[PDB]
């Protein structure tokens, strides 16, 4: 169904995207509805937007609070899922006065998962009101809400609550997943991040849970996307097919404008095409050994190993204007590797210095935070000043070097740091303070001072020296320890900036470092490993992360290693 889907997407996308527009504007459930309850004088203040109501036939009705008019109303509607009516609940971002009603719907519908598709504030405008306690427990109407734990990751946050309805002994658990990676304007660049989010929500929604309640601002746009994508994912899994037009049409028959923009309709097509193309490449940790075993074999209709094809599929799946500027020609070590405009690390210009805002480096997202790493080439004599400028400007106080200064008779990296006496690079005077030479790596400490104001910081450089000049490490044991030292030292000294990582071109050895940094910790906290999605994602931030298949294989070997060390 992949080729079909991709093909269908091709004609709709053709000619300024004419047929997509025609198809989208054609969505029509063909029914006449009513919403008296939404328009009752008593209920109007309960609607976030007067033009976003709930159809009477599909609305989620709250049990009535006898003697209190309008008490059965909330702006929300049931939404059909794959092969099951009313599988979800689409609702608006609660208002201060509907907070108790919202939690009451959660209790009554036996909901175990809340999906928030918005930030509380976007573009300085209020999209939703915070309806959960920032700490401890609060009472919203008849429901006691206790915040138990919060886990903030790069693209989303998970809050775990305990619920109690006053007047009863029962205690329930509620998990809120808030997606933080949707752009202020338009839809997301790639579907990988939302696809991953969808995956986690599903893994954590218990088997006996009532309908998940999904919401954004009006509870029609982003909410509609998450729901239609989740339903279609469940379908292509059981039927290897997909009917986006039909489902959106069914959604609209249950609620106000589900999937409210044409661009959202396209994003939905793109997201499901990638899901069908990549499949689910995640494996539980306890199955890592077995998985690696199979990756070493040749699949049925294939010629090479499953491992080689997986890596090869990482490729198969001009934002280089600055890097290609004539004034920056000699600021690139290996010209086949240049930073994407979107994620290039920019520097403050210097009058009279052409391209003074350029350095061959990219911002890469980590497990718990975005821009947690700066992937860059081994500094050149020509870019050494720019390198130190970049570290101060972007507050990076942890440097990771993955090569020797020279290997195989050629320079891999220029010695951009002072060894004996102090040295100044632009406005920064760097004093060498300590150098610890260990069996497999070196740790150097530097005092860096801004001569303009006398402010200083301590910069720590970790240089792994045991990487074979040809090939890759055999076990990855020493490298794993190295990864732990770097991050332990960062947390220890409370350094909050990004970690700058470099090798030759900042994509190969640097790719293994960052890939493992993410994967090894996620395996520790989530019990799963998804090498493919990790590298696929890093590659949207800098080209060629994890350059060769043997480096990719080492990533798997090292994860297995770490797994056994538990």
């Amino acid at each position: 169904m992949i080729t079909d889907l991709a093909d269908n997407i091709e004609r709709l996308k053709a000619n300024d995207g004419l047929k997509f527009s025609q198809e989208y504007e054609s969505i029509d459930p063909g029914q006449q509805f009513t919403w008296e309850n939404s328009n009752l004088e008593v209920n109007k203040p309960k609607n976030r937007y007067a033009n976003v109501i709930a159809y009477d036939h599909s609305r989620v009705i709250l049990t009535s609070i006898d003697g209190v008019p309008g008490s059965d109303y909330i702006n929300a509607n049931y939404i059909d899922g794959y092969r099951k009516q009313n599988a979800y609940i689409a609702t608006q971002g609660p208002l201060p006065e509907t907070m108790g009603d919202f939690w009451r719907m959660v209790w009554e519908q036996r909901t175990a998962t809340v999906v928030m598709m918005t930030r509380l504030e976007e573009k300085s405008r209020v999209k939703c009101d915070q309806y959960w306690p920032a700490r401890g427990t609060e009472t919203c109407g008849l429901i006691q809400v206790t915040l138990l734990d919060t886990v903030e990751l790069a693209t989303y946050t998970v809050r775990t609550f305990a619920l109690h309805k006053s007047g009863s002994s029962e205690k329930r658990e509620l998990r809120q997943f808030q997606f933080m990676a949707w752009p202020d304007h338009g839809v997301p660049e790639y579907p990988t991040p939302i696809l991953a989010f969808l995956r986690r929500v599903k893994a954590c929604n218990p088997l006996d849970a009532g309908p998940m309640v999904v919401h954004c601002s009006a509870g029609v746009g982003r909410t509609g996307c998450f729901i239609v994508i989740d339903a279609m994912l469940e379908r292509m899994k059981h039927e290897k097919t997909v009917d986006i037009y039909g489902h959106v049409t069914c959604m609209r028959s249950q609620r106000n404008y589900m999937v409210q923009t044409e661009d959202q309709y396209v994003f939905i097509h793109e997201a499901l095409l990638e899901a069908a193309t990549c499949g689910h490449t995640e494996v539980p940790a306890r199955n890592l050994y077995a998985h690696i075993q199979k990756l070493g074999q040749v699949p049925p209709g294939e010629s090479v190993t499953a491992m080689e094809l997986e890596f090869k599929l990482l490729a198969s799946s001009s934002r280089f204007i600055s890097a290609n500027l004539p004034c920056n020609k000699f600021k690139n070590r290996l010209v086949n590797i240049m930073p994407y405009e979107l994620t290039r690390v920019c520097l403050q210009p210097i009058r009279g210095v052409e391209g003074s805002d350029y350095i061959n480096a990219s911002f890469l997202d980590g497990y718990r935070q975005q821009k947690a790493y700066i992937a860059t080439q081994g500094p050149l004599a020509e870019s050494t000043e720019d390198f130190w400028r970049m570290l101060w400007e972007h507050n990076s106080t942890i440097i990771v070097m993955l090569t020797k200064l020279r290997e195989m008779g050629r320079e891999k990296c220029h010695q951009y740091w002072p060894a004996e006496r102090s040295a100044r690079y632009q406005y920064f005077v760097v004093d060498p303070m300590a150098e610890y030479n260990m069996p497999q790596y070196i740790l150097r400490e530097f005092k860096v001072t801004d001569a303009r104001d006398g402010q200083s910081r301590t910069i720590r450089q970790f240089q792994f020296t045991d990487w074979p000049e040809q090939g890759v490490p055999k076990t990855g044991e020493g490298f794993i320890d190295f990864i732990g030292q770097v991050h332990k030292t960062k947390e220890q000294f409370g350094q909050d900036g990004p970690i700058t990582v470099h090798c030759s071109a900042g994509v190969g050895r640097t790719g293994v470092f960052i890939t493992l940094s993410i994967v090894l910790e996620r395996m520790r906290y989530e019990g799963v490993v998804d090498m493919f999605q990790t590298v696929k994602t890093l590659r949207t931030q800098r080209p060629a992360m994890v350059q060769t298949e043997d480096q990719y294989q080492l990533c798997y070997r090292a994860a297995l290693e770490y797994l056994g060390s538990f």
